[PDB]
């Protein structure tokens, strides 16, 4: 159940008609995003401000709890909205009040600890209960993926005030709030989560499914790309000295990443292996959408991030590629689909939402697999840089994207093809990603809500929503995507 729930039903969904779906989610999907933010303004006028709650479900399962990694994700959303808005005044003050609210949860101590432990032990911590208080009770904590997306996140709106709005902050006269500038929020806000995570990235935590304990892919690349993204904010401040321990520890991350410390690139597989230690364990064979959702997180569209492991890394795309085959045969609901299909977590997962049995294809990871060919057909063409494709990543291409023996009848025999901006082949592909890409959107559109609200989940065999009602991270994720192919579409 999710009594707090308010339908927005101003459509009545045609699964016929992708492009009218997609422009009618452009705003229903953000008025369901919006309506799990508590903020004065909102229709959750009733929360702390500040507080996000992972959905509305308070049975079945119980949802009803803000978790640091969904909040900080829902808010990379909240800034792209901000940010293609020239720096909206209504949403600028939700942002504040998530500072605020996260402010006063790093100084919460909790089960994972307290801000005064070492490196502010405590702020690994998963999630909170909406009032703000600890939530006691068992759970698969620390998560050090939670302080990394924060410290990403309240950043970029530091960059973004600056860059948008002046310098100017829009709350600090409210009598709630625990800063008085910008510098205030990086020394007071950031600064701790970039702490944590120097002080605690190369420890054991569990991964961002709240499941298993080790080395993971997804954790340790969010965490590379705060460290990477806070240097130069670091130096804006004057704080010099640890703008280069910032710009040190992600060059160590990144190097980490990239070898056999990581474990993560996999040459006997030539995909990432997101959970190595479970490779080594023999539980798990290493594919995972979080292995490339985080290389979507940490690339946002307007950066033109130079940080490790884009979508066009060959790792990351094989194992893109190598889960879609699984969960196309896997998954009963896929049977008809020739193209894109629902995409779930991991091959080995049994959560079903409420419990253990079967895994199922999640919504957000559906809309996250749309973004990868968006992105690399948008990367290409935005910057005209050239589409390479490894020998690794053949099978992929030459199945769902192009025949790679009309762009070069010799493919087989060169560990790469190159494809030039402007050149008629370059078109093709790039179109031809697009085309791709949309076929996971029509995946969502034929199992949504009438309503228009998104699940977790939707059942493997039926392809009905189940789990969590109307997920924040299932709105985003698909506000995400549509932003994506409006950017990749409108380009000449
Ligand atoms: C919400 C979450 O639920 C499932 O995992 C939970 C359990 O439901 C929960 O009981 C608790 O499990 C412990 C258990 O009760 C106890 O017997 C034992 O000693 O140890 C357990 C803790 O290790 O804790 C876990 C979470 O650690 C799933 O397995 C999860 O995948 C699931 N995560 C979802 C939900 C959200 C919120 O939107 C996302 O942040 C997240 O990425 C997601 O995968
Ligand atoms: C309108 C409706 O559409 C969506 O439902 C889909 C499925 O997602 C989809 O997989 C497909 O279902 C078939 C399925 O593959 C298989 O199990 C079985 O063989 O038969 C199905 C084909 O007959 O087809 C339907 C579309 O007909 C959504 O998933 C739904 O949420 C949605 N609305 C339903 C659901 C509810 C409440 O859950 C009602 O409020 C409503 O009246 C109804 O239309
Ligand atoms: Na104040
Ligand atoms: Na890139």
């Amino acid at each position: 159940a999710y009594p707090s729930f308010e339908a927005y039903s101003n459509y009545k969904v045609d699964r016929t008609d992708l492009e009218t779906f997609l422009d009618k989610q452009k705003e229903v999907s953000l008025y369901y995003l919006l309506q799990n933010i508590a903020y004065p303004e909102g229709q959750f006028n009733n929360g702390v401000p500040g507080t996000v709650i992972a959905s509305p479900s308070t049975s079945n399962p119980d949802y009803y709890y803000q978790w640091t990694r969904d909040s900080a994700i829902t808010f990379l959303t909240v800034l792209s909205e901000l940010e293609d808005n020239n720096f909206n005044t209504t949403l600028a003050k939700a942002v504040e009040y998530y500072i605020n609210t996260s402010y006063n949860l790093q100084r919460t101590s909790n089960p994972s600890g307290s801000f005064d432990d070492e490196n502010h032990k405590g702020l690994g911590e998963p999630k909170f209960n909406t009032d703000g208080s600890a939530y006691t009770g068992a759970w698969g904590r620390p998560q050090n993926d939670g302080p990394a997306l924060r410290a990403y996140a309240i950043s970029r709106y530091l960059n973004d005030v600056n860059s948008l709005n002046e310098g100017k902050l829009v709350l600090t006269d409210s009598g709630d709030i625990n800063f008085s500038s910008t510098e205030d929020i990086y020394k007071n806000i950031i600064k701790p989560d970039l702490e944590y995570v120097i002080g605690y990235w190369d420890s054991t935590g569990f991964d961002l499914w709240e499941e298993n304990q080790g080395r993971h892919f997804f954790t340790s690349l969010v965490q590379q790309k705060a460290l990477a993204y806070a240097v130069d904010i670091a130096k804006s401040f004057d704080d010099g000295d640890f703008a280069n321990t910032l710009s040190s520890t992600a060059s160590t991350l990144e190097s980490y990443l990239s070898g056999s410390d990581g474990g993560f690139v996999n040459t006997d597989v030539n995909h990432i292996v997101e959970n190595p230690d479970l490779l080594q364990q023999n539980s798990r064979q290493g594919l995972d959408s979080a292995t490339y959702i985080g290389p979507l997180l940490t690339h946002d569209i307007g950066e033109s991030s130079s940080t490790p492991f884009d979508v066009d890394n060959e790792y990351v795309l094989q194992s893109y590629y190598l889960l879609l085959e699984d969960n196309k045969d896997r998954y009963s609901v896929n049977s008809a689909y020739s193209a894109g299909a629902a995409i779930g977590r991991y091959p080995e997962d049994v959560y079903n939402g409420d419990g253990s049995s079967e895994g199922n294809p999640w919504f957000l990871a559906t809309a996250y697999a749309a973004q990868v060919p968006y992105k690399l057909a948008y990367d290409a063409k935005s910057a005209s840089n050239d589409i390479t494709i490894n020998k690794i990543n053949y099978d992929f291409f030459n199945k769902y994207i192009v025949d790679l023996s009309t762009i070069n009848s010799a493919y087989q025999s060169s560990d790469s093809v190159t494809i030039k901006s402007g050149s008629d082949e370059f078109n093709t592909v790039a179109d031809n990603l697009v085309t791709f890409g949309d076929s996971f959107l029509q995946v969502i559109l034929d199992h949504i809500n009438d309503d228009g609200s998104l699940n977790e989940q939707l059942n493997r065999y039926t392809g009905y929503s189940t789990g969590a009602y109307s997920l924040t991270w299932s709105s985003g994720a698909l506000l995400e995507a549509i932003r994506l192919r409006n950017k990749v579409k409108a380009l000449a």
